[PDB]
């Protein structure tokens, strides 16, 4: 009932987190009662470099198994909750890790990867990102989507351009998602999505995780926990209460080198953009503050049942759909 | 001079050979009076692997140095004519070997690569090739072209397809070429270029070597060395006598797997096309019959100085310009 007992008695999931990994990050996940999270282990990296991140990841988990456990099935999510731990679901923010092999889709799946973004800002072998002329979904890309549907890896399009994004929604036989994005109806920015877009992905059984990245918020570095709920309500107004969730996009622990890496093509080439100061909305600057989002949305008019949805239940339902598991 | 004396006294150069390497291939090159030839060492492979192709090539050059030598500058071309050997010019048919490192461009030039094709049939990191909806040249591609221009690696667009192709011609500050293509005015086909595309490339200081791959010829597997001259004459009629050359798509020695490799995306995925029965036009079916090409053109009426140009002079000139030497 009380905004604390609810968060506690609930499945909380985060669609996207790219924080510096260490035991302290893990403990802050626990402090926030986080049940599970899509953790990025690749963005610009190729096959082997991505594999390395996974090896490094499996080690941190292994060494901190009293705080976190791997996530391959939604059953792992139920386990994590009933065990007082945080489930970790491996994700890629780029299909580039597959390189030119369609066989790697099954390989990574076998290594615990459950969500893969099609592209990242610029042109891929499969499609093209959101910061450049979008050429659409390539032939090779349609083969990658297909195998991903067969193997059980969800298609993510947060950083993919509109042309290729639409083709992917129309091609996959399993729900796709925008793990972390914001409405352009509040802020123009190249990474935000239009109302037409948000309505189009929901109509096709899609899912949408609303993010809180300062740069993409209407008020930016002056945004508050409430400005986030505002955006979450704007999206739910188009998407509906069954296709909306959370995708904070927490970059907790990272520094200067990390952001410059995210803003230059390939992590080192030409400048694609400039985010500016990185200031999360006041009221939810750290993972350990996740519970303020349950209390907020709650004290904002949204009934308990819908809240359970937005905080995690919805993420579980789609992941269950896509993994058959 | 009789066509025999002429061919022998001429600098004959093949814009593109991609046959099975061994001591028998060389020797046949010598029989043909071949001065220098653009030899492909990459088409579907990435950085390392292409490098392996290169160390294996260097091995052959070294073990058969009485017949061949490396060609890095137009001076190396003259050196071959002086020593009666065939200079080998390492070339790529896909920029995929650069992967996502603009620094690899210089790396390969230092290893001998002097001519590179931007894409091969399908989407790249830099563009798209004929055979699929062409999105154009990307930001990463624009950077690659700029570096290629600086380091001295000529841009090839035979398998690139109009759009990224045209954009490359405008972006590049050095002449670019269609090492091996045929006029679509004689045979409609995705690999063939139009009269507008051929005039365009020439009007921009570009170069065009004509090929004789059966599938692209009007008469197909029924063509003859004359049908080849007809194409050369067709192209020279637009391009002029200074922007045309030879780029016989010699595949001497290769078997069945090789062609299936050339016809499926990434070398194994979806079939992009089907060449059919591979038969070279009668009277020029082996690199050892090169002198018949000179004889023919001459027999058809092309004056001596022009024949010398089509056979090799034009190539050396554009390579001289593009390499700064």
């Amino acid at each position: 009932l009380s905004p604390a007992e609810l968060h506690a008695d609930s499945i909380v999931i985060d669609g996207l987190i790219i924080a510096k990994w260490n035991r302290e990050l893990f403990e802050d996940m626990r402090k926030g009662g986080l049940t599970a999270a899509n953790c990025t282990v690749s963005v610009w990296e190729g096959f082997q470099a991505t594999v390395n991140n996974i090896t490094a990841s499996n080690k941190l988990i292994r060494d901190n198994s009293d705080l976190v456990i791997p996530v391959r099935s939604t059953a792992d999510i139920r386990k994590a909750k009933e065990q007082g731990k945080t489930g970790i679901l491996y994700g890629f923010q780029n299909a580039h890790a597959f390189e030119d092999q369609i066989g790697y889709v099954e390989v990574f799946k076998q290594l615990g990867v459950g969500i893969v973004q099609m592209c990242y800002n610029t042109q891929n072998l499969v499609g093209t990102g959101c910061y450049e002329r979008d050429g659409g979904l390539s032939g090779f890309g349609r083969e990658i989507v297909a195998e991903m549907n067969r193997v059980g890896i969800m298609c993510d399009l947060s950083h993919v351009g509109s042309k290729t994004s639409e083709e992917v929604i129309l091609e996959s036989k399993k729900p796709v998602c925008y793990s972390h994005c914001l409405p352009s109806g509040l802020k123009e920015h190249p990474r935000n999505k239009s109302d037409e877009e948000l309505k189009f992905i929901a109509d096709h059984g899609g899912f949408v995780g609303v993010t809180m990245f300062a740069p993409f918020l209407k008020k930016g570095i002056d945004s508050t926990i409430d400005d986030y709920a505002e955006a979450i309500e704007y999206v739910m107004n188009i998407v509906g209460e069954d296709a909306i969730g959370i995708g904070t996009d927490f970059t907790q622990g990272h520094g200067h080198d990390f952001f410059e890496w995210l803003t230059h093509d390939k992590g080192y080439a030409r400048r694609l953009t400039n985010f500016g100061k990185i200031v999360n909305p006041l009221g939810i600057r750290t993972v350990g503050e996740f519970p303020n989002l349950t209390e907020t949305l709650l004290k904002r008019g949204m009934p308990e049942r819908v809240v359970r949805k937005v905080m995690g239940e919805n993420w579980v339902r789609v992941l269950r759909d896509v993994w058959g598991e």
